[PDB]
């Protein structure tokens, strides 16, 4: 129904992919039979019907839905004007190498787990999130009337978080330099420039959406227009119907043909004129026709368990909150990984040192616990003297003791690297932003649609 | 649309089994729900919608349809009566003991496999079969007109089918003495034994099934007859209802139900006329048929247990091939490995003194260890140095060097390998074994 202000995803969607997760379906692994996934999703996770599941799947696997996709899909998913796609017995899907990163940091004990709809598994209610979701892909859903949250650029929410990091109190008109407004996958123009303040700090706004029309003119003292690109969630299926019907009903003025010229490298459309024809006639086809039209915002998003109307500045307020305790938890989760490695690492070192004595006392014993137990001389542990029994052969060659004396050192340091950013949280933020930053540089593509 | 002679399953019945089986859904282990089994089986295995997968899979729960159950469910499947089921998200199933002497030896390179719907993962063809599915559970559906086969005793197919081992001449007559008619998990009375016969030689056969009636003569002279057991495939609902339909409009001389229905000086011929008018008795016609070669094919008894027996042979003679070269492929591994414990200072004092794992493993040129033999040195486990761990692989040498011994004279002899499957079968028997219901 309606996405959380934290990873910005909506129920369905988050089983979705930690479904498809959980499986190993994957960016760099082969593409798995939609039919299977959606069985697993189904058998495990949410049941309200297998089309419900497939149809979620199918608006993430698409490029002009949302700005940077979570599922991968090969065959018919659709296309850029109104086409629809075919049965989950006949594609085949995968995640996307971004929809890596929502999810990143989950096994590291980050987010809350609830139990099942039939009590079996455990699913989370959050995924950790490594770029905000919320404001790139944006969200349509249910709550009154309909709720409205427009795609933006990625690499544009990353600089306004990256602000807001440093600067908590930040006025919404500075944000605005970072972030200055939507980022439709399908172009256009947006207008109102004063209007897109109101939807940062509040939640609501009225904004036009125009059509990159673009005027070349040809032979014969005539001119003809052509859209590059339509509005979003807008169709050119009846659209071009739509100016077809202000010609043949004659309106206007020198409206002559309108002829669709497809997509494949581009999208391409109106020979208007003849001969002598006014641009006046243009106005007609955007006041009428929704060539041009209003883009309401009404940005809603589940807060702490109920639905709130949310506007920019506390939207990634409640996001770098959520990323602070999924790093502090990875690194309280390490932290112990790594003290728990040191300890038997510590202890490896010792077997080294007295090798051939070690070697005389584990011969002349009987079991691996008259092994075990009989490692009271150093001081070893239950856990330690577990680890030098069961140590093969092969461990105890030239290369295989040196690599294990940098293990040390470099385990060493990184529970050294972990105790600060827990110790002082100035220096948690800092790798907030860096991580942040780190997922900009790579995946970072250029605005589309005008301001 | 037809079972196969050698498991006597359909290939949705295989599909559940096979499917179950490998997620791990077995008697010992808890009752997983029935939804996640049957999108398994859907997802990766059989795409004809999900209400003829349940149901099949409901049908091999029910002991009132299978004789030896091959599905257990806990919650509602149905009662003794003609009671109906609930829905997949209602309950939960697992796999009963004796479905898993079906798929006994499955992954030992026994069966034949065969790609997918959507050639993604691999499905046996046929099961390996530890007892004879075709006689012990029968089955019942279209192939020309309808083809029947009744379910029997376990214990008298596996003496029947041990005598076929022995004499495989066997005449219908001799055979009988092991087995001597159908067993219906629903009781009765079966009567026409030379018609048992005409069905055994040839595959079609009329023999007439009749209830158990005990006479129940109550107070003041005034008699009752009580009906302990109904026919197979007849359900109770339409034959109560048509032995009140006889009173109504009375074409004879009160009817209750508790499997137990009850019914001044009224003679015992009612009994007669609700033998002959109702479905309380009842012709049960015979029409053994099963896919043979690939095609179906009319089958007596001989040919059904000539074809379990040239199955098991085949199966037997598989698991021990795969077994002698698993025992093989090990005892080459444990005599370097004792080897080694004789010269030990010499082995570990040159994997020290060597570079890294495979320069350590082309340092073993000291008698001449192989590649396969020398992976299993260097990742050797420090506990196997200790006197237990190293007495155990005196045992495991010996065991393996007798596995391989009474492994080779299997499939050297094709007699000895027979009296492998006599003791395998007789081992079955002894364990599910039950008395024989209905009667000649």
């Amino acid at each position: 129904a309606l996405p959380d202000i934290r990873d910005g995803l909506k129920p369905v969607q988050r089983r979705i992919l930690y479904s498809m997760n959980k499986d190993s379906n994957t960016f760099d692994k082969s593409y798995r039979k939609s039919a299977k996934s959606v069985g697993n999703i189904m058998g495990n996770f949410h049941p309200h019907g297998d089309s419900s599941i497939y149809d979620a799947m199918v608006r993430m696997s698409q490029n002009w839905k949302n700005r940077e996709i979570l599922v991968e899909m090969h065959g018919n998913n659709g296309s850029m004007d109104g086409d629809p796609p075919a049965a989950m017995r006949y594609t085949e899907a995968r995640l996307s190498e971004i929809a890596g990163y929502l999810l990143q940091d989950i096994e590291k004990k980050t987010v809350p787990f609830a139990w099942n709809f039939d009590d079996t598994e455990k699913e989370p209610t959050v995924l950790p999130a490594a770029f905000p979701n919320l404001l790139v892909n944006g969200s349509t859903g249910i709550s009154g009337y309909a709720t409205d949250i427009p795609p933006h650029n990625l690499a544009e929410v990353i600089d306004a978080a990256v602000y807001m990091i440093d600067h908590p109190t930040a006025k919404i008109d500075k944000l605005m330099e970072f972030l200055p407004g939507p980022d439709f996958p399908t172009g256009a123009i947006i207008q109102g420039r004063d209007e897109i303040k109101k939807a940062y700090e509040t939640g609501k706004g009225r904004v036009v959406v125009r059509s990159k029309t673009e005027i070349e003119k040809l032979k014969g003292g005539k001119e003809q227009i052509v859209i590059t690109e339509i509005p979003y969630e807008i169709n050119k299926a009846n659209l071009v119907k739509k100016i077809d019907d202000v010609r043949v009903n004659n309106k206007v003025a020198g409206i002559a043909e309108v002829r669709d010229e497809s997509d494949r490298d581009g999208l391409r459309i109106i020979e208007l004129k003849k001969d002598a024809n006014t641009e006046l006639v243009l106005n007609y086809l955007f006041k009428y026709t929704d060539l041009q039209i209003n883009y309401n915002f009404n940005m809603v998003a589940i807060d702490n368990f109920t639905p709130r109307q949310v506007g920019i500045v506390p939207i990634l307020s409640s996001y770098i909150a959520h990323r602070r305790e999924v790093i502090l938890a990875r690194s309280r989760f390490d932290k112990e990984k790594a003290e728990k490695r040191l300890h038997i690492v510590e202890g490896l070192i010792r077997v080294i040192s007295i090798l051939d004595e070690v070697i005389a006392l584990i011969r002349a014993s009987e079991n691996k616990a008259d092994a075990k137990e009989n490692l009271k001389v150093y001081d070893f542990t239950e856990e330690q003297a577990e680890a030098i029994v069961t140590l093969q052969l092969y461990r105890l060659t030239n290369t295989d003791v040196v690599v294990l004396q940098e293990e040390e050192a470099e385990l060493r340091e990184k529970i050294a690297m972990l105790a600060a950013i827990i110790g002082d949280e100035r220096t948690m933020y800092n790798l907030m932003k860096k991580e942040l930053r780190e997922v900009k540089k790579k995946f970072a593509t250029p605005r589309l649609s005008s301001l």
